[PDB]
């Protein structure tokens, strides 16, 4: 079927509290074809030790996938998600918007 | 960097004609990820199948399982049809009852 471009959402598991351990998630949804690269970024730099869900799909072959890592937020630190996919020219970055 | 799937077909318990079992097609070790899988009662594509999710290694080798509840009979015969890029022609694999 026809190509389609991922929806990308970045969120913490519990609400932020500086210096308290949390998890950071990057949820990539709705996309096709399946092949995709995902990386999480502490101040523009690629976190080593990340974990991920399996890659699941609908009857209509939309794919869904989750990346996450334990982390401790601080006032100075800035976190984001870098996705590359065919439907993206340029690897797309999306910031973690704290204030929600 | 391409890799062709390993394909294994097996029942969960040993065959017993007219007793309910599960049939699995396990497709392993493959890349890239895109792949079609179907199970076949006498060459015909079974409607109501289930599947695991698609998991992968650090290596980006992918792993996936299809299965269905079924009742085997002496004359019935079952198989798995996989299509992948690395295959010229969709590959079929039989279920050997005497696994
Ligand atoms: C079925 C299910 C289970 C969990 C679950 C969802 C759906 S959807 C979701 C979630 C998605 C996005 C966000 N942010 C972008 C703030 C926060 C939470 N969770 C955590
Ligand atoms: C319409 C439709 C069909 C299937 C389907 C969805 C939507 S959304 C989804 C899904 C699967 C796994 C995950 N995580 C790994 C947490 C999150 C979402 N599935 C499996
Ligand atoms: C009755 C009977 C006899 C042999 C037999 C089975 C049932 S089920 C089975 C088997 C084959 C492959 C796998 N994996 C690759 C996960 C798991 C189990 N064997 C080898």
């Amino acid at each position: 079927m026809i190509q389609r471009t991922p929806k990308i959402q970045v969120y913490s598991r519990h609400p932020a509290e500086n210096g308290k351990s949390n998890f950071l998630n990057c949820y990539v949804s709705g996309f096709h074809p399946c092949d995709i690269e995902v990386d999480l970024l502490k101040n523009g730099e690629r976190i080593e030790k990340v974990e991920h869900s399996d890659l699941s799909f609908s009857k209509d072959w939309s794919f869904y996938l989750l990346y996450y890592t334990e982390f401790t937020p601080t006032e100075k630190d800035e976190y984001a998600c870098r996705v590359n996919h065919v439907t993206l020219s340029q690897p797309k970055i999306v910031k973690w918007d704290r204030d929600m």
